[PDB]
């Protein structure tokens, strides 16, 4: 059945809350951001208003087939009336077009969604600096003190070094990178800047990456693998049998390839600097697991709380253990007292 923290009391409101079939008295349907977790259950039969950025519009019109009379696509930063409540949407530092969702409700309660995102000082001066939040209902995904990544610049500073040494050592090296949603396209188009390539991809991919309104987009992406140096592959793909024989294919076009697999975090973050990251390498085929995170770290996370004092927190990530559940509410009572709310 829906969960209660997908439900946004005192409205007819669900977040995130398709794969339920109808959710009783359910008159709006908000979507954050087009990640599978979140839109699963939508298709060309929903028949219920969808809000959503333009962005997420984009893909649910042209990857799901959602008709269009359904998708109910608001301007960020701009005041509306949904149902006669007021809602805005900000940037959520996510992937393209995610989308955090302050309710204004009509008893005078303020309630932000996260969403997904990436806590980040900017959103201190966005709308949200201007009023009260009484309930918040947070990404948890890296809720404990162990969740340490770098910014998202060095993680990009050293995909670029890496990746422009190896190519001007090696003429005949291809690059990889992975993917398996949106998301983290600054890593595959920051390298392809950098070696003056543009970066190849399959259709259906291509087609993704044309609902996202990026600028200049024509002249970095496209589907002829021939003409291009960077190849984007299913993160599945991302393995030494994999790239063995993606480079079979390449018809020894190349002879070496170096390749990319964004991770959220991974252990080697509590030991290891982004300056001293390594590769696996089998042959002449080499492997970066690199933390480019679209969470926030536990660092950013609480400073964003502690910013924002909001009266009672939500947690809509690692929910479903009673372990995880009480270690973060330990957590959020620290960020109380040391701030004193
Ligand atoms: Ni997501």
């Amino acid at each position: 059945t829906c969960p209660f923290y997908k439900k946004i009391p005192g409205t007819g409101f669900t977040v995130d809350a398709f794969q339920y079939g109808v959710v009783e008295g359910c008159t709006a349907y908000f979507l954050t951001h087009f990640h599978s977790d979140h839109y699963a259950g939508l298709s060309k039969h929903f028949t219920f208003p969808v809000y959503c950025s333009e962005i997420t519009g984009n893909l649910l019109k042209n990857k799901l087939h959602v008709q269009e009379q359904y998708i109910h696509p608001l301007p960020l930063d701009t005041e509306c009336i949904v149902n006669g409540v007021k809602v805005v949407l900000l940037d959520a530092n996510h992937c393209p077009g995610a989308v955090m969702i302050l309710f204004y409700l009509p008893n005078g309660t303020v309630i932000l969604h996260t969403g997904d995102f990436r806590a980040d000082p900017s959103m201190e001066r966005s709308l949200l600096a201007d009023q009260k939040v009484h309930m918040l209902y947070l990404d948890t995904t890296y809720c404990s003190p162990e969740y340490t990544f770098p910014s998202q610049q060095e993680v990009i500073r050293f995909a670029i070094n890496t990746a422009f040494e190896a190519v001007t050592l090696n003429p005949h090296a291809l690059v990889v990178c992975g993917t398996y949603s949106i998301g983290k396209e600054k890593v595959f188009l920051a390298i392809a800047d950098v070696l003056g390539s543009k970066v190849g991809m399959s259709q259906e991919k291509y087609k993704t990456l044309q609902c996202l309104n990026i600028p200049e987009i024509n002249s970095l992406i496209t589907t002829d693998m021939c003409s291009s140096l960077v190849h984007l592959l299913p993160m599945m793909q991302i393995n030494f049998k994999g790239l063995q024989s993606h480079l079979k294919k390449c018809g020894g076009k190349y002879n070496q390839i170096l390749a990319f697999r964004p991770t959220g975090w991974t252990h080697s973050n509590k030991f290891t600097r982004i300056a001293d990251v390594i590769p696996q390498t089998k042959g002449n085929i080499s492997i970066y697991g690199i933390p480019y995170s679209e969470h926030s770290s536990y660092l950013e996370m609480k400073r964003f709380v502690q910013w924002l004092k909001p009266q009672k927190i939500i947690p809509t990530v690692n929910v479903g253990t009673w372990k995880s559940r009480s270690t973060m509410e330990k957590y959020f009572r620290e960020w109380k007292l040391e701030a004193g709310y």
